[PDB]
This record gives C-alpha cells, sequence and structure tokens, in this order.
C-alpha cells in the first residue's frame, strides 16, 4: 500500500556524470562510453547568449580548450563536434561504468527521473513529467545545466532529457540526447515564455484508478460520458482533450478495477465541479497529472482492494 | 528556481541490496563488508507468525538454510546472529562497493530517503519523513521487506531504517539497522495500529521559507505572535509543539527572507485558522511537512556527494 512520486534508482546515472569545463563555463557532461554528451552553450559566454553563432564559436575552438572531469580523474578529449544542441566530446577513454542505454524522445504526458548534479556531482533525484507545453517544472539552481533526465525499465537506460535553460516562470526547458529541444524554444537569451500550461488528462484518470487501487472509491458517481461531452468540459477547466489512444492506454486499469475509462471521465467531471469538499485521494487535496498509466501500473499492486 | 520533493542519490546504496530467502521467505539484505543485514523475521513460516520465540526458530537454522543472492552470485553464509529485529549473515565474501557508512537512529520530523527494492533489485527511490507516530507513508508492496532508508552526508551514506511491516491504515513501520524498533511496534502477526499522528510543525515553515525563497509571498502578513501563543494555536490543530530549538535551527532561513521566525509563525496560525481561499503554496493545497529546515537548505543551495 502507499503511493509515492517514485524516481527510478540512479546508480546507473550517477556513474555517467562527469564536468565539463571550456573558459570560464563550467557545466554537467553525460559520459557514455567514449563520448561525453553536454549543452552546446558550454562554448558561449554571457555577452555571446543573445545571438551566438555556435558554428564560429565552435571553429575556433581545439581539443584540449575542453577540459572533461569524471571524479578526480582529468579526461583527455581527442575530438569534437556538434549536433543540433548538443556538443559531442570524443574521449580518449571508454566509461567502464556505461549501463546498458538507448536515447529516447519522449511526448508531453510522459514521465521521467532527473538527477540534479552540479559541477559533475549529483545532488539529488526527483520525478518530474514532460509538460503539454513542453516544459517541466524541475529544481534546478546555476550550474544544473547538462543534467538528464531517464527511465530505467528493466535493465537499460533511456535518456530522454537533457537540461539547457530556466524560463522566466521558473520553469524549464531542455533537448532529448541528440540536441533537438522540446517545445518552441531555443539557446539563446532573447525573449521567450513558456505557453499557457495545461492538466495532463490521462495521468489524472491513470492517478484516478491508482486510488481505486488502493481502496478509496468517495469519488465515483452513477453516471457515465461521452468522449466528446467529457472533452467540453474538460477543455473549459484547461484539461489536455482525451483521445482515443488514452482511452484505449487506460484499458489494463479499467479491467482491474472494473470501472469503465468513460465511468471514470465522469468521476473527473464531477471533481472539477465539486472540488473535494476537505477530502484528499492518495494523501493530495489536488488532481495529481504527474503519474501515466504505465507509472501506476508499475508502483500499484496488481490486486484491488 | 522550483521546489521539488528530492531523494538523495541512490547509487551507494544500490551496491549492498541483495535477496536473503530461508525456505519459503524471501526478502531483501543490506550487504556491508562481510554482513547482511536483513529482518529477521525471514525465518518465520506464516503460522510463527501468530507467537514466533525467534531464539528457538533460529536455534533450528544452519547456515546453508540461508540463501543470499547478490546480482547472479550466489554469497556463502559462515555464521548467523540476531540482534535486536535484526539478522547478521557473516558472508565468506566482503562487499567490494561497501561505502563509508554509518548506522544512525532518526527522531520524527526527520526525512530519509528509501530505495525500495524487490528480490534484492532495487525498483524506486522516494523521500518519506519519520512522523511522529513513529511511522512512515512509503510506497511498498509484498516482498519489499528489507528495504532501507538513508541521508548522505558529504561520501558517508548513514542507514536509518530497514522496512519490516506494513500497518492496517497502510502505513509502514521498520527499525534501525541496529534491529530496535521505531514506535511501539512488535515483528508478529498481532493487533496494532498507528496512533493518532500529528503535523511537523518545524517542517511545515521551513517549506513556507521555501515558498518565499521561490517567489510565493501571499501567505505573508504584518504580524506577529509569541511563541506560547503560537504553540496553544498549534495545540488545536493535531501540530507538534514548537520549541526554542526550532526557533534556532529556522534562523538561517529566516535572515535570508528577512522574516523573523514568530513572523512566519503569525502566517502558519492565519493559514490554520482561514485555510487557502482558492490559492496553493509551492503547488500544493495542503501545508507541506516532509522537508527539514536542512532540506530546504540543501536545495536552495545544491549541495552534492
Ligand atoms: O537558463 C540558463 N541557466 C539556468 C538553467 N537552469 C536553471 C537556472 C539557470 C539560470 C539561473 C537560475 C537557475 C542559462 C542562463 N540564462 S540565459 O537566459 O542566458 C540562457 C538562455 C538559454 C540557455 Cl540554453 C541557457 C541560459
Ligand atoms: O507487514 C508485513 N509485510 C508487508 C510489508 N510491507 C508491505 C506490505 C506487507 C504485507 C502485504 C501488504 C504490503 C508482514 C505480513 N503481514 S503481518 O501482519 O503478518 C506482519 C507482521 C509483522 C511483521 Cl514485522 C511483518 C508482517
Ligand atoms: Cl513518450
Amino acid at each position: 500500500s502507499g503511493f509515492r512520486k517514485m524516481a527510478f534508482p540512479s546508480g546507473k546515472v550517477e556513474g555517467c556524470m562527469v564536468q565539463v569545463t571550456c573558459g570560464t563555463t563550467t557545466l554537467n557532461g553525460l559520459w557514455l562510453d567514449d563520448v561525453v554528451y553536454c549543452p552546446r552553450h558550454v562554448i558561449c559566454t554571457s555577452e555571446d547568449m543573445l545571438n551566438p553563432n555556435y558554428e564560429d564559436l565552435l571553429i575556433r575552438k581545439s581539443n584540449h580548450n575542453f577540459l572533461v572531469q569524471a571524479g578526480n580523474v582529468q579526461l583527455r578529449v581527442i575530438g569534437h563536434s556538434m549536433q543540433n544542441c548538443v556538443l559531442k566530446l570524443k574521449v580518449d577513454t571508454a566509461n567502464p561504468k556505461t549501463p546498458k542505454y538507448k536515447f529516447v524522445r519522449i511526448q508531453p504526458g510522459q514521465t521521467f527521473s532527473v538527477l540534479a548534479c552540479y559541477n559533475g556531482s549529483p545532488s539529488g533525484v526527483y520525478q518530474c513529467a514532460m509538460r503539454p507545453n513542453f516544459t517541466i517544472k524541475g529544481s534546478f539552481l546555476n550550474g544544473s545545466c547538462g543534467s538528464v533526465g531517464f527511465n530505467i525499465d528493466y535493465d537499460c537506460v533511456s535518456f530522454c532529457y537533457m537540461h539547457h535553460m530556466e524560463l522566466p516562470t521558473g520553469v524549464h526547458a531542455g533537448t532529448d540526447l541528440e540536441g533537438n529541444f522540446y517545445g518552441p524554444f531555443v539557446d539563446r537569451q532573447t525573449a521567450q515564455a513558456a505557453g499557457t500550461d495545461t492538466t495532463i488528462t490521462v495521468n489524472v484518470l491513470a492517478w484516478l484508478y491508482a486510488a481505486v487501487i488502493n481502496g478509496d472509491r468517495w469519488f465515483l458517481n452513477r453516471f457515465t460520458t461521452t468522449l466528446n461531452d467529457f472533452n467540453l468540459v474538460a477543455m473549459k477547466y484547461n484539461y489536455e482533450p482525451l483521445t482515443q489512444d488514452h482511452v484505449d492506454i487506460l484499458g489494463p486499469l479499467s479491467a482491474q478495477t472494473g470501472i469503465a475509462v468513460l465511468d471514470m471521465c465522469a468521476s473527473l467531471k464531477e471533481l472539477l465541479q465539486n472540488g473535494m469538499n476537505g477530502r484528499t485521494i492518495l494523501g493530495s487535496a489536488l488532481l495529481e497529472d504527474e503519474f501515466t498509466p504505465f507509472d501506476v501500473v508499475r508502483q500499484c499492486s496488481g490486486v484491488t482492494f
């Protein structure tokens, strides 16, 4: 029993964190095999950030301008290349702690663990979701750039995010491990803003199924809804539209609890109208949207209470 | 910016998790140097749990009755002894991954990270607090016994909890690494219940300081209070009494934000008497009490390990 915001064990990622320095700029790098991946803005000064010409800044650099530190050992850079917004530094030593891994680009609503790091040293781990507006609500200070997001389903680490910047509202933007930004963001200091954010509907439904699995049904009602009527109501509360894909994905949780997806949608419609009336659901007074259907199945018992 | 429920990086603890089997009972063990620590109830059958005599159950066991598996390698048990509610299995191999460590007993209100494990394999990491009623609100299923709680100080892991059982309300109970329970619990199948819990006042105040640091100030007011008047009000809401030690501990956060501790106590009094009025603090509609003053300082400073 219980339901917590649970991160994957971070050990496999801790053994890949290194410090990358170019001149006065220092940030984190991810060392996999003989390559260190880091944000390309490590070659920028603060002044360069308004309109940096990365190709022009990079051509003026040699391999020995990049200092890579793994623990107390200095790695030797023997090559470099830029791929989108990431810099790939070829080093003379393959990481002996390289886990089994993949690079995966995720979609909004997907969750992942973040290993926050400073000076190549891990400080903490927490669970995040890629918001519908392509930002993440992380906890990052200056020096956290290059910290990564990942999942570890089975023994393979799927790297899905690398931290690049903090927007004016205090939310965060970054790239996949191929250097492609999530969202319409650029690694430039020009005026940029997070778009209006919305609630991840499929995740709220998954978490309501987690509450039923753990023994709570107070929020259920005798009604059902059509998918279109549900979406007309949901969008009035700034909730993402629920698609047939989301309904299909909730199938297993619907079978385990015996509650049809559109019947759970009717409960959600009522919760949006009434609020909780002094009650909580899984220790929360707000509707939680950072647990996916897959996260609920992973954390909850297969036997409903 | 940002504020997340953050756990310590778990790698140093992952390298200590093993699987312990005695007959039909399988659970997790902690392998440090040449000793494997695990709940002594691993020697019990379901019937034995009703009224166990652990010395009598243990005397009937030989070293080869305990199967210890570290990854895909079988460890050889060469000795065994009991210390309070913990079984210490001496093995023929010292753990090459043993980190620098200490066994520490924590007090209610203190937080720690939990590495949930099943079959000696880590599945997730989350942060929690030792409640005033000595339970923890964890997330554990069958097979999680032997999972451990810890804090990291510089490079030293301080092990503070080992999981033993779930109470009827779905909350959890366990021991320190010397086998002494937290709370008035016993390791047997008998009528046991979590006592009435209270809110950790010093932690709520720490989290209100974190909200101010992160730019949430709507709850601040011009008023102050005495420590005695604050405690008279706090007692009415099932909040733990605030002591002069708690006021002293909040000193640094008070200096950083410019808000006296008793000034923040007056904001907390108003929040208890009037609610949030449709507002949230750090994305929560409830007053959060599972962040200590030290957790707030650490997360808002980027301390690494
Ligand atoms: O956003 C940035 N850093 C950063 C990342 N995470 C957390 C925090 C910070 C800054 C202080 C607050 C906490 C930088 C610098 N600021 S910037 O506007 O020059 C900028 C712009 C683009 C890129 Cl790719 C990067 C950046
Ligand atoms: O509590 C216990 N295990 C356990 C731990 N974490 C999570 C979960 C469980 C059981 C299934 C549900 C989820 C056991 C069995 N139950 S018991 O009451 O027989 C018991 C009693 C004492 C001791 Cl030390 C242990 C136990
Ligand atoms: Cl995805």
